[PDB]
């Protein structure tokens, strides 16, 4: 009854603290190791984020099996990023090719097995109980590729300022945790592990950044966001929960297209939009705070789209 | 049934967005007004925080009557701060006298009326259902004064860096909202109004601060934290939920006492402890992030102390 949900809440809160402890303790141990590889701050810090998620989620896999596809996707997107950052020490079309392979294997898992429904919950209709479920069948795979690539690139573009991607993703992952518990899905310990792991990293990533994510990180988290929403039948919530991610890709699409259509004219001071505000006179910290506060308000708005 | 809690969650989420909209829109309107009074950034910005709380909570007073004592206490502590900051443009023992009067009227409300129980829930015992309730009767009033003054001064000492008090209090107020809903207390719209109001202010208070709280703010929020916990029978949770507030007063008590006991020796580089880390080489933003992440982890630990 209430005990079922209580034990789940207690196991999820525990997953957050477990991943927070791992991530916070690995950072001072792995930070000189990453700086030795480099020799403006050491990159490839996404390995700390992933290491923490993998360790925590491995204890929950026997009890919560729906974690496995989510874990495989973030680790899969983390592979492309690990290879990308390895080239960076020792491409846009190559990155899109790598992202295309992982999305395909995930599309295969969703259509062949019957663990989760392919339908999409419409936001302000009446929740999972009442509501309305969008289905297109034939267009399921093209729609998956388009939103998964959009989310992954959107998250990658967000990783431009200290604490930016981390702060925004903590709030997105917190929303998925509250929803995964309340709606009784099976991915709350991994969504929670991402919250804990990112809170640990944020201590060392906040201005002035001691470490940098990724690419190794940013692609992994972008996979997590898209995979979780697909595991919960909520891809239609990504434009609202991840409006920051959406506005980051969209500002680049508008800048690059408009620049070429004109004589090199600019629609923004610089793209992605976080560079635009900086050039407007906004502090690195202002941009990080405004983007996070906006995400928080929109996560609450999204939640009201489940009643 | 579930509808009762659902409507409460929807009314509370609404209170957050309402207070966020008021606070975010008042700031660019009241910021030149406060700078005109001053002529390193304009102070007395706590009036924006309070204005937003009062407007939002006034719509919920007929449905949620338990808001009235909480509202009266923060407005009461906001009065002392408004007078303090007025003197600042045109004291420690005078501040302690003002705080003593408001605490007394609140002590009178708690003992004379039977709206709430005087007992204190012990953290890791078994929650409100099972658990253990600490009672001392005669010592209720002295214990109230000691924790209320400690909390109020602790919150006041936290307001030293850009976004510091705001970030930490958002997390403390979020915890009280989740708890006030789940445990069916009657103060969730005001605890939520504080979350919304502070999220609006944080946009303009984050480094480099456009406005400053208080004193007008800091004392008001310190009253809110102590009053909410008393309305919920959770004062014993303030050392864990507000460990940052506790460590801020405690570091001053240790520095001031040790300095006098010795030949002017220092136990910390500077007190409160936020100045200590800055002098250790920590960024203004690092201190704000570390203190907020710690509060978040401890709020989760505190929650596990309700099962
Ligand atoms: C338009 C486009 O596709 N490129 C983007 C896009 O390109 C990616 O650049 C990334 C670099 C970015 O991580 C830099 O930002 C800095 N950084 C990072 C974290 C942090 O916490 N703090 C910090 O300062 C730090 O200097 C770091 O080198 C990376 O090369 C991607 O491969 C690249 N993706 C693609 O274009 C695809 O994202 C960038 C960052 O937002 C944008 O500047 C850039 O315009
Ligand atoms: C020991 C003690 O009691 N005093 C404290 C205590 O004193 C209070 O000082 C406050 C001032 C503080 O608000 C300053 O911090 C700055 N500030 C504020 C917000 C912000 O967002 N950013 C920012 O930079 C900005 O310069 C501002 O003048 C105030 O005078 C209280 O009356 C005072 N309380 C008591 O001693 C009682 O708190 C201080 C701030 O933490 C400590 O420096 C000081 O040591
Ligand atoms: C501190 C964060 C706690 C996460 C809140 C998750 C809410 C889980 O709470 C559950 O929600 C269900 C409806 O959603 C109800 O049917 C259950 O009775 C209730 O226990
Ligand atoms: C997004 C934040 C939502 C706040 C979560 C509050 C949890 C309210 O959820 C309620 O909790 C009670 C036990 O606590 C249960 O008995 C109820 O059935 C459940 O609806
Ligand atoms: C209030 C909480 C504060 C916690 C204090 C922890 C201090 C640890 C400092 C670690 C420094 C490591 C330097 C690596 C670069
Ligand atoms: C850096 C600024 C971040 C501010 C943190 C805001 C925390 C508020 C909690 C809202 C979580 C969103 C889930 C709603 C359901
Ligand atoms: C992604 C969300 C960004 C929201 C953009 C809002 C821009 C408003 C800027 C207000 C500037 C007011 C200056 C007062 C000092
Ligand atoms: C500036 C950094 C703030 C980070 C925001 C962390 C949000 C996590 C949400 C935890 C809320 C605590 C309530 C637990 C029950």
């Amino acid at each position: 009854e209430n005990l079922y949900f209580q034990s789940m809440i207690h196991e999820t809160i525990l997953a957050i603290i477990i991943a927070f402890a791992i991530s916070a303790l690995l950072c001072p141990i792995i930070i000189p190791f990453l700086h030795k590889l480099k020799f403006g701050t050491p990159t490839m810090g996404g390995l700390i984020i992933l290491s923490s998620i993998i360790i925590t989620s491995v204890f929950y896999i026997p009890s919560y099996p729906k974690i496995i596809p989510v874990l495989f996707v973030t680790v899969g997107f983390g592979i492309i990023g690990f290879l990308d950052d390895y080239i960076k020490i020792v491409k846009p079309m190559q990155k899109l090719v790598g992202q295309f392979i992982i999305t395909g294997i995930f599309a295969w898992y969703l259509l062949n097995s019957g663990e989760v429904g392919t339908d999409m919950l419409i936001p302000f209709t009446g929740g999972f109980d009442g509501g309305s479920f969008l289905s297109l069948g034939i267009f399921f795979v093209p729609a998956l590729f388009f939103i998964m690539l959009g989310t992954d690139n959107g998250v990658n573009f967000t990783d431009g300022l200290d604490g930016l991607c981390t702060s925004v993703t903590i709030l997105v992952a917190t929303f998925l945790t509250i929803v995964a518990i309340g709606e009784d899905m099976g991915i709350s310990p991994i969504t929670g592990a991402v919250v804990g792991s990112l809170l640990g990293f944020l201590l060392f990533n906040v201005y002035p950044a001691k470490v940098f994510m990724g690419d190794t990180g940013s692609l992994a988290l972008g996979g997590f966001v898209a995979a979780s929403c697909y595991m919960m039948r909520m891809p239609l919530f990504i434009p609202v929960i991840g409006l920051i991610y959406l506005v980051e890709v969209l500002s680049v699409i508008i800048q690059v297209t408009y620049f070429k259509r004109t004589g090199g004219k600019r629609i923004f001071k610089m793209a992605p939009i976080h560079h635009h505000f900086e050039l407007c006179g906004w502090s690195e910290t202002r941009v990080v705070a405004v983007f996070a506060i906006v995400t928080a308000i929109l996560c609450m708005v999204a939640y009201l789209g489940l009643g």
